[PDB]
């Protein structure tokens, strides 16, 4: 009875591998998402000198209105009052010990500005081909121990996404409408605890994706929140539940090179433009949703089991 | 001859439902796609004491380049010339009768700034925790009953889409080019008289996304503008045209919390950085471009005929 | 031998087409990708007048923090300092011989403001009905034929992508991690000597995708850096490298209208609200990241086999 024992195996691998463990008799299709981010937390940053400087969701959330794929300030460097005058060079593009060293026009590499060929003097000794751009200089040399926006690991992050199969036709929410009105904005997300409580800690967010949030707080970093939704459509639409994991983006063997973007506040003072140049050390927050709808579709059904018939066929030749 | 009744059936499903109705001889491909929205319209809004305020396309379009998911303002709250000083705070956080009721420090939830302990006025009667914070605070109290931007119902919304399917190499734009000089600039979309004109009145979006447009011009919404394409290569590639579907987004039973991002104006006077804080009500149009391209290829068609002798064999063998 | 013939064709469509070519035996997974831009750059302009104008990454580039499809200014047309006044109108929207002709109210197409019914003179000659709304108006009559910002094309787009296939759990970076310490920060891409360095001049990527790049710097335009990914998960990971393509997006018979989006500077001067209304003549870098991983699943090799044991049976009976 060889014949049967090879039947086996393969009646096996049809109906207990490929439709009842790898879901072989459903149309797989992707889906369409839209994702809206609401955050809340105010970080003040008792910076010395200044004083307390606090930053609300208008200020560290880059862009304003929100995205798939934002930005959430943890640190940054900020040059006050920034004009397009003759001021020196950063030592970092070049040096200079006389105006002779100093070629005219602007540099072939690491450019800031027009080189005027005069060589003046960015620090008490260190003496900089002075160039024609944003003045002062970015000098971009210390980064804050402590982050400014430490308090950021504190922040919720409120998702709001909307997703859609267009060829099943099913719209949902990661909202699943189970809250009640005391339970209203009073969950945080966990892995075990609330898995779908839509509201993240920041702080959760990195510490769940595999980074210190301290090392990511002071330097920046990615980190990618995949929304992943794995609807069953042949059950009913309520089951489906997206399933939220943390992923550390570049991070190069732990070891990231800190995500930096610069921005500025441009601004108009006497009839002069200037600007306030901030180099964010931000937490770029990317919602890469997936989703992969597995709906009884007669087929994939019908062709594994056409599949099958050639596999069972196929076998017992060779036997 | 019951054979042939069994064979006709399977016959029927080969051709006349997998490739006739479901094209199952041909490879669906997905599209990456490339959005370029262009909005014409200006906004007046009458504000009552400081009179008219127009809003061109640079001021409430959010992002300002444009993206697939963009935001146009449709209502705003303004807090002029907001600073970083010592004021109250707004009730909903906390509310304190004497100095000793209010904590020193940052508030564990709700929290608006650094309460310095002191119980200063933020009304006439009600006193709340003076607060180190962007001041005078956001009130956010009242929402103009007529949207401040209710004009953005005429808004047209060009979008110049882009697609191309990378498996097929066939690249295809939403623009048919059978405009002619006349034509230029001179139709508005229609789900039956211009289905192929790729200018769309906001008023019109928010209609057809089963949204009433009043409702959503206050409070903010979500619409989702689905460019749909559904190429079928095996034909003339001149025969797939975008289909425009409008959806509304987290609706949550037609009643939508309303899209209410806040973004600030910075600028700096008399040396001092100060803000324009808005909370804009604005609707957020996500261009979710979706498509499937069936070009027939040899595989789908040949695996679905073996299938077929598969499905055609096991139902006899059954009988 | 007839049968002979036939199954050879069989066999070899079923092993050399679909498995060896088309790479049947494997199942196709799209990725989700997380792509942070970098870019590197110092355009002046040399603006007659005024003088020269510097403008580093915090200011051509849009988003400032960086997103798939971003936005380079190459040119613009700036209006210094506009306010919410009242003056004429663009003759564009109308003409005017005397303020009878003026009909009050925002006009029904072209409006630029609030038409106050007096004809006022926008020229020397020229006449406009005067209007409410932004002032001066946005005059865009002159392209400066050099691109103000020409230097664009040495701009190095330091492209960090970093993609990942939920099906396989592979994540992948576009940094093969092959630098040395000199090799550091020395690379640009070339699509043939540097297949691999993510360093990306500005001026090639326009070159490469078949748009002259002064045509594109002073109007504007779109590229798309298409990142293909094709993982053949079956060998190792290494193996897998980015494929860039670049591709003229809305080409139009390579006669492109020219990305020219706006934007505006809001600031406040004498306590009163001001703009720098840009018409940014800009190119518009599109990354669209596309991947299909091809890893070895055993339920399309088994179906293939299937199908061809079917595709065989169908194949000897009709001869
Ligand atoms: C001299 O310039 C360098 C720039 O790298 C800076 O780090 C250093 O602090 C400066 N020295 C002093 C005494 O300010
Ligand atoms: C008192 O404060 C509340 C804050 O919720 C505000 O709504 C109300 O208008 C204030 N009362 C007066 C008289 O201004
Ligand atoms: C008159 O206005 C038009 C607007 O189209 C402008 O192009 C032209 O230069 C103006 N004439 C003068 C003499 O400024």
């Amino acid at each position: 009875v060889i014949f049967r024992l090879i039947q086996l195996v393969v009646l096996v691998y049809v109906i207990g591998w490929v439709f009842l463990y790898e879901k072989g008799y459903q149309t797989s299709s992707g889906l369409i998402s839209s994702v809206s981010v609401k955050l809340k937390g105010l970080a003040v940053t008792q910076l010395p000198g200044l004083g307390p400087q606090v930053w609300d969701v208008a200020d560290y959330v880059f862009p304003a209105q929100g995205d798939n794929s934002f930005v959430v300030m943890t640190n940054f460097i900020v040059t006050p009052k920034q004009t397009q005058g003759y001021c020196a060079e950063h030592p970092e593009g070049g040096i200079c010990k006389e105006d002779s060293g100093c070629t005219p026009g602007k540099a072939k590499r690491k450019a800031q500005g027009i080189r005027t060929g005069k060589c003046v003097a960015f620090n008490d000794t260190v003496k900089t081909c002075e160039i024609f751009g944003w003045c002062p200089v970015e000098v971009d040399d210390d980064i804050p121990r402590p982050a400014l926006l430490r308090e950021a690991e504190n922040f919720t992050l409120f998702i709001k996404n909307s997703i859609s199969f267009p060829r099943f036709k099913v719209n949902r929410r990661n909202l699943v409408e189970e809250v009640n009105a005391a339970h209203m904005k009073t969950c945080l997300f966990h892995k075990t605890l609330h898995p779908l409580c839509p509201v993240f800690q920041l702080g959760y967010v990195v510490q769940e994706s595999g980074q210190n949030f301290s090392t990511l707080a002071e330097k920046g970093g990615v980190v990618g929140i995949t929304i992943d939704w794995h609807c069953d459509l042949d059950w009913h639409v309520r089951h489906c539940r997206p399933i939220y994991e943390f992923h550390g983006l570049y991070e190069e063997k732990n070891l990231s090179p800190g995500f930096n973007f610069r921005f500025a506040r441009h601004f108009v003072e006497n009839g002069t433009n200037y600007r306030h140049l901030f180099k964010v050390f931000g937490i770029r927050f990317d919602i890469l949703v997936d989703g992969k709808a597995g709906k009884f579709d007669i087929i994939p059904t019908m062709t594994t089991i056409g599949s099958g018939i050639g596999i069972f066929g196929v076998a017992t030749v060779l036997c």
